[PDB]
């Protein structure tokens, strides 16, 4: 059923790693990264979507606080409510709160709905990553080892299932045995392995990677 390893970069479904700088917008980058994959899947076009759009426009109605943090799930809801999100090129990232400047002329994607996965279920997360696409997740990124990660599979004994940082699961596999989740971060290419971190998989919901997963969908009609 499920492949032993998945890497959605292999299908050209993952945009370049972004750099959030001095702005707590990991939640926005995680959300656009998940939708970028669906847009390529459904239309063949890979285009970076506007995290700034979310920072500026998905605000108090969505419990989001711009550069002070927010949630992928309600980011998706904003995109649904708004009937669109702009391309990154048309609405570029400035790493600060701005007035909402959404322009339907430059809408690059929509969202029909989003699905939240059950808490801590790494088997269900694996199936979604394999069968649906990259999944937005929160992790516990509070511990210094996360900041210093360079290579290998990340395991932090002090990690908890309480999450405060948004990332994108773009695959999974095993490094010489050691099972991992392939995680796209938004701290630029100088973080980890060219912007990516392999996070311990199947170790009791390590760092909360499976605590609050979600993914959006762009539906093609229905029956
Ligand atoms: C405690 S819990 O784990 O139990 N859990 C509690 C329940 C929960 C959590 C997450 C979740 C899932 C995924 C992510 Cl990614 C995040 C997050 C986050 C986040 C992202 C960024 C920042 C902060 C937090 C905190 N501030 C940071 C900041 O300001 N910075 C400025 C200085 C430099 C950068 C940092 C930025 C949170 N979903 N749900 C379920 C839906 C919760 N409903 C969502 C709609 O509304 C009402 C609440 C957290």
């Amino acid at each position: 059923i499920l492949p032993d390893s998945v890497d959605w970069r292999e299908k050209g479904c993952v945009t370049e790693v972004k750099y959030q700088g001095s702005c707590g917008a990991s939640w926005a980058f995680s959300a656009v990264g998940a939708l970028e994959a669906q847009l390529k899947l459904k239309t063949g076009k890979l285009v970076s979507l506007s995290a700034q759009n979310l920072v500026d426009c998905s605000t108090e109605k969505y419990g989001n606080k711009g550069c002070n943090g927010g949630f992928m799930t309600t980011a998706f809801q904003y995109i649904i409510d708004n009937k669109g999100i702009d391309s990154d090129a048309s609405y570029p990232y400035k790493a600060m709160d701005q007035k909402c400047q959404y322009d339907s002329k430059y809408r690059a994607a929509t969202c029909s709905k989003y699905t939240e996965l059950p808490y801590g279920r790494e088997d269900v997360l694996k199936e979604a990553v394999a069968n649906k696409g990259p999944v937005s997740v929160g992790v516990d990124a509070r511990h210094p080892s996360f900041f210093l990660y360079r290579s290998g599979v990340y395991y932090e004994p002090s990690c908890t299932q309480n999450v405060n940082h948004g990332v994108l699961v773009v695959g999974y596999g095993d490094l010489n045995g050691k099972e991992y989740w392939l995680v796209k971060n938004s701290w630029g290419h100088n973080f980890g392995e060219e912007g990516y971190i392999r996070m311990a998989r199947n170790k009791g919901n390590h760092c909360g990677i499976a605590s609050f997963p979600s993914y959006p969908e762009i539906l093609q009609g229905g029956g």
